[PDB]
């Protein structure tokens, strides 16, 4: 098996029509995917994407094509033999690095390409990605990871120790995952553009469906936020766990004041109270709003930023995203850093296929990394699943473990045509 | 004056022929510019660029084209009446933000576009950019800056105090600048790929020319670094200040050992000992290599990262880049933060026309912000200046202050054709 070529698709979805996805920073996102297919001589092709919200998708497409120079011609076996090495290779063109390094368009693109390789690998061995990785030995998992710029906080040796400690009880955890699935929260009732009436109805739906955790957007208007959360609490009941998300809009002092004003709602955490680059700022906010926790990560650019968020105690909840960074391999590195510091990972999802991606990632985290899932929640959003050949399945507040070979991200063929920008 | 259109040029220079620019991370860079021209109804056009090293320049081109949607159709007076507002506007399309925010391709592109506007403004009023800004009252300069995500360490009120304090001495400093220029160091002798013979010759030339500070590449091979720095000290003499640059290649523990091993050479500082995102890492390296100083910043993505580097005391020398970030306005913000913490700013230069840019920026810093230049050094490199209509002029180890209208970045027409990729 050789990667013999690649195709790209600038796919954009009219989510702004009903303001699905709307928040304090992004009032009218058009959920989009910079989509890549890695060609082989064989029966399988590697599908992958990275998520954007409309304009700018074509920049990610440009970056994917640039990265293709590094991937077309590779033997899949050379990749599998040491994927950490492949990861260094694909993020290691010094000239392409200049455009980053490991941030912005070039890293979004790497997420798509790297995950497409995983899709191909999984399809070839006949396993869903979560099982492909979960079945690996500690050394095999360790080999997937490029540790460059991590070693002062988590060196390979300490990562290997964590992996070995998790190894006993994988089989039992795999069985448990099959029986129970992995718990998730819903953001579906929370988009900032929704009318109060729509908020009420969707809160009731979320409660009826069996979700125990629900997330709501805040951050544009304090009066609106107080009203909305009061209404949300009314419909949801006192037992429901509520979280809130400001989407980066606040200054540090502003964040502290505003969150504390929403304390009556008993939010578990505030997500992204400020810029996703501001480690020290998140830490300041964290101290100022305790016992309300702080979550961030959906735009955290790479493992180097995550390691500083985690090591400095700037956050309570680590929200990795499946394709913001360099795909699965870098996510795994961050999950290991989080495990060292005993911080829970609650992945960002929704978007286009992000649920499809992160379901696998958390399941690896549960089976082979930290061994705990019950107190955690993967994000879930009920948008755009009809475009996927193997959509995530969620019922009673939990993702069912994927069965199909691959990374669950492959779209129906018609979608690749109808939504081409 | 109205911005009526824009043209882009993917310009790439074969600098890898002689390994000019070569370092431990980037063995064969091809100095490139994603170049932009803003068209108007009148007689001036706004020229700007952002700098890359070859492959990936086309991603910046795509990002510039994307930003064009925010700039084409704008009236220049609207921009001029509140530059901070324009800056927020150009970096604040929430969809284009997703591709960053304020990092990677989209922000490199912002640097080009923002600086091109400055070029147009400066041409319209008939002044070099440095003097255009220097002639401004403190309130007018404050107005240039978008302070979002800065207010926890520098809020507009305190930035104005800094600016007002520098106010009375401006006239004297301008006279002094006209008289003395602004001191600069040279990297012309330091590229890692040069032979020892060429190293000797360039060291002798740098010494004869009157530079008091000279920078050398290190970090690929310890034995090479020891020999080369021994040669450099021999050729440059004891009075010369030698600095070294590792271009991000090391882990924290590795950086400390390697730098300390070069202590015999008396390096003033180590530049980019590790990843440009690792604030806490630079701080640890800084503690480990004392008294050798730490410099970083040429790839520092934005004001938010710089703010943290500075406030946490993670570096000794702040190396802003003219077009890595959102152009002049964001640089001025960082310079004000630096002034608060009394950290010197020594801008990164070389590349394609970076010298031509940063000369203006440091002179603004001298005249209107921190009021001190004698102890500092702007980077200078003698490459590619023949492509510019008004190239920088260096003699006796000092930049002559620009005197022609504009930002000194406009290239000769023949170059725009001859070097199109
Ligand atoms: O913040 C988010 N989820 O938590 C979304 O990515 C954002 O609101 C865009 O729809
Ligand atoms: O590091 C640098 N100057 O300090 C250069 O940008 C780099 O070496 C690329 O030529
Ligand atoms: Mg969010
Ligand atoms: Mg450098």
């Amino acid at each position: 098996t050789k990667i013999t070529g690649l195709r790209t698709y600038d796919l954009r979805f009219p989510t702004s029509e009903g303001l699905d996805g709307s928040d304090a920073m992004n009032p009218d996102p058009d959920y989009s995917a910079a989509y890549v297919i890695l060609e082989t001589e064989g029966t399988h092709e590697g599908h992958g994407l990275t998520f954007t919200i409309g304009r700018g998708n074509e920049i990610c497409i440009a970056a994917i094509k640039a990265l293709g120079a590094l991937v077309v011609g590779l033997d899949l076996d050379w990749i599998r033999e040491d994927m950490g090495r492949f990861w260094r290779h694909v993020t290691g063109d010094s000239q392409l690095r200049w455009i980053g390094p490991d941030k912005g368009a070039i890293h979004l693109a790497a997420g798509a390409v790297v995950n497409a390789v995983w899709d191909l690998w999984a399809k070839d061995t006949g396993k869903p990605v979560w099982r492909l990785v979960a079945d690996m030995s500690p050394a095999e998992i360790l080999r997937l990871i490029d540790f460059r710029y991590l070693t002062d906080v988590l060196a390979p040796e300490e990562a290997l120790d964590l992996l070995k400690a998790a190894e006993p009880g994988k089989e039992e955890r795999i069985a448990r995952l099959i029986e129970e699935g992995y718990p998730c929260y819903t953001t579906s009732a929370g988009w900032l553009g929704y009318s109060d009436e729509k908020l009420r109805r969707l809160c009731r739906e979320a409660r009826a469906a069996g979700f125990t955790h629900t997330k709501f957007k805040v951050g544009r208007d304090l009066s609106d936020d107080i009203r909305r959360l009061t209404i949300a609490r009314e419909e949801l009941g006192e037992d429901m766990n509520i979280m809130i998300d400001a989407n980066q809009v606040w200054e540090v002092d502003e964040a502290i004041d505003w969150v504390n004003r929403l304390a009556f709602a008993r939010p578990l955490f505030i997500e992204e109270p400020t810029s996703p680059d501001d480690v020290l700022g998140h830490k300041a906010i964290r101290e100022g709003v305790a016992p309300i926790k702080v979550a961030t990560g959906e735009m955290c650019q790479n493992r180097i930023m995550f390691k500083q968020f985690i090591a400095s105690g700037a956050l309570d909840i680590v929200q990795i995203d499946s394709c913001r960074m360099g795909g699965l391999n870098e996510v795994l590195a961050v999950m290991l850093v989080a495990a060292k510091y005993d911080l829970p990972v609650w992945p960002h999802a929704g978007g286009v296929g992000l649920c499809e991606y992160v379901q696998h990632m958390s399941m690896i985290d549960y089976v082979a990394i930290c061994g705990e899932k019950d107190s955690k929640r993967i994000e879930y959003v009920d948008h755009l699943h009809e475009h996927f050949k193997h959509p995530c399945i969620v019922t009673g507040g939990a993702y069912q473990a994927p069965h199909a070979p691959g990374f669950s991200i492959e779209m129906k063929e018609d979608t690749l045509d109808a939504f081409l920008f």
